[PDB]
Order: C-alpha cells, then structure tokens, then sequence
C-alpha cells in the first residue's frame, strides 16, 4: 500500500550486498520490490567525469559530482517508485556519501545538508564487522582487492591490505558515529549470513506488517 | 592581500563587458585574474533525450563546475595575492536557481564553501532595454537568456523579458544583505567603468 525504503550500509566485505540480495528474494514473493545500489552511478557521473579526465579534481568536486548523479537517479527511478508502493532497497545509501566524503575532508555538516533533498530510510541496517574479518573473507576468496577498497587515492604508499584497513578502517569510524543520529539498526556482521538474514527479516517483516 | 571582486547583473547589462574591462586596466597595476563549460551544455542536451532535468540537479550540475574552477583557479589566485575577478560568482546561483523553485537558504549552505566578493557590482537595468540593446546590437537571444526551461513556447525575446525580470527581483533582495554596490546600469559603457575603475583605485591603490 505504501513505498517503503530499506538501507543497508556497511564496508566491502561485510555482506551487506547479500544481505540486500537476500532481502529482495524473500519480499519479491509477496510485494513489489526494487533493489539498487549506492555505487550504480549513472549518466551525469559520467558525462562530467569523461569531460574532466584530464582535470585533477577535489573531494568537494566529487562530493558534488555524486550529489548531482543521484539527484537525478533519484528523482528519475527511486522516489518515482515508493511513490507507487514499490518496497526500495539499496545496497550502501546516502550514508556511504556522507563516509566517502567526510573521510577526505569534506565537512561532515555541509554533505548532511547537501543530500537532506532525500528522505532518510524507514529503516537502515548496519551490517557492522571488523575490517580485519572483512579481510581475511576477501582473502580467502581468493579475490584480489580493489584500489577503492584499499582507499588507494589516499593511501597511495600502502599495500592493498593495509590500505584496506585502514581505509576501510575510517569508514567503520564514520557509520559508527552515525549509529544514534542516523538510528542505525546494527548487525553483528560476523554471525551467519542466514543468522544475520534472519534477524533482518524479522526487523522489516514487522515494518511491512505494520505498514497500512 | 587578495581581492576577490564580483560582478552581478541580468544577461545583457553589460556586467561581463564591465568584467573584462577591469581586468584590462588593474592588469597595468596589480596582478589580477578573470575567472574564464562544455560539459554542462552536454548533460542539458542528454537531458532533454532522457525527459527531465529538475530544478535541484539543474542547481547541483552549476556547483559542482562552481566548485571546480573555485577551489582550482579563484581561491589559489586568492591565495597567490592575485586580485580575482568574477563575472558570475554564488550571487548568479542564488537566482537562477530560486526563480525555479529551489530554496534559497539550501543554495546559500550549499554554496557556503566560498567566501563572499570584497566587493560586488550589481549593474541593474531593466530587462526592456537590456533587450532593446541585444536587439539593437545584431545579437540573437538564446535559450538560456529567455528561461526556456520555465516559460516554454515563447519567443526568446517576449521569455528574456519575464526571466530577467524574475532574475532582477532576486538580485535585488540580496542588496542590503551581501553589501551590493548598485550601479546605474542605463549609463554608458565608459561612465560606467570610469566609475568602477575609480572605486576599486581608491581600495587598491593605497594597499599596492
Ligand atoms: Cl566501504
Ligand atoms: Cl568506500
């Protein structure tokens, strides 16, 4: 009957993908339901990045360059659809924004009130692990990590594991300090992910009941 | 010891003529920079291929090639003691993007990363003969000069008239506010930058 909006946030390796994916499987089969994802940028991010190629630019830039995509991805496809009742979830919210940004200097008040143009989740799982296991799980995959993982535009001299931890490291730092503001729902990431499934869709089962 | 100087008013008061022409004689006295988009015509161009661009990401597209050439070129010079001068500074955004229906208090925290002008010229005339003028000269209006975007289906003569109009009334609502220096915008070229020219000597020529 209404849109609802679910969020997951946590770092690379913490499984909140699977978690979203998880989540969308189990509401699909009774609601409509639309699962994106913070890091599935679209045209405008690409027409200003090509044409700045060449162009050195800033973290205020790109905090800018971000807003202004999802400005539009946002007006165009998500509020579009919880305004039909679509159920939206998204794998990493405005909250990564708000990480990505502030951990390179932008000013953490001035991102809050850049994006206050969209609505704050009904609800917003933190799915909350150590990046040391979220690691260790990379490793063990075999899988090799990824420059962004490892914060290599700021953490250029360290190997991709310590730039992940650290990096990776800051970002836990900026969600757990949104935790009370922001009313984070958080998961002990390193239970099960049939355990952690488990808990979340006793959470959202709840909000959809009580949804009318 | 940098000087950051703005220049605002309604497309066609002359105020990037006003611009160029400060810089041309401070550039005898000082060192002095002109704040000089491709992309953005392109995103409005797709735009139009995908059925909508909103106000907000309208205003968003703006600051972020704001914020660019700001951090990389005005507050540098800004810092290397340069005099820097504007011929659209935050002023501009304020009102392009209110007349659309963005609020202005979220436009002025938006853009509260810079600081504000030394000094700010608001060359104000009336959007009549800012027209007359554009007609007089054989200049063609275009688009963007007439708010195609608000008032669609008219010519871009009789849309200029009514977006300029709406422009004016911003700009002088922030007057008394941002310490605007009103300047008679019917006057000449010349009386005009004379003017100017004067003001801004007997700021910097005692302090170089
Ligand atoms: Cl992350
Ligand atoms: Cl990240």
């Amino acid at each position: 009957k209404k849109g609802v909006l679910i969020a997951f946030e946590g770092i690379d390796g913490s499984g909140k993908s699977s978690q979203a994916t998880l989540l969308k499987d189990w509401i699909e089969l009774k609601r409509d339901v639309y699962l994106t994802e913070w890091n599935s940028s679209d045209w405008i991010h690409d027409i200003i990045k090509e044409a700045k190629k060449k162009d050195l630019l800033t973290p205020l830039t790109f905090s800018l360059i971000h807003a202004t995509d999802f400005s539009d991805r946002y007006e165009r496809y998500i509020l579009p659809m919880l305004k039909s009742g679509f159920i939206v979830i998204s794998d990493r919210y405005i909250y990564t924004a708000y990480a990505r940004d502030s951990v390179r200097g932008v000013d953490i008040d001035w991102v809050k009130k850049l994006y206050s143009f969209a609505i704050k989740p009904d609800i917003t799982f933190y799915i909350r692990v150590s990046p040391d296991i979220a690691l260790e799980r990379i490793k063990k995959s075999k899988r090799k990590i990824k420059p962004q993982e490892a914060g290599a535009d700021i953490f250029p001299g360290l190997s991709p594991e310590e730039g992940f931890l650290k990096y990776q490291g800051l970002i836990t730092e900026v969600y757990d300090k949104l935790v009370k503001d922001e009313n984070f729902i958080v998961i002990d990431g390193t239970k099960t992910p049939k355990e952690i499934q488990i808990q979340i869709r006793k959470f959202v089962g709840e909000l959809i009941d009580n949804s009318f």
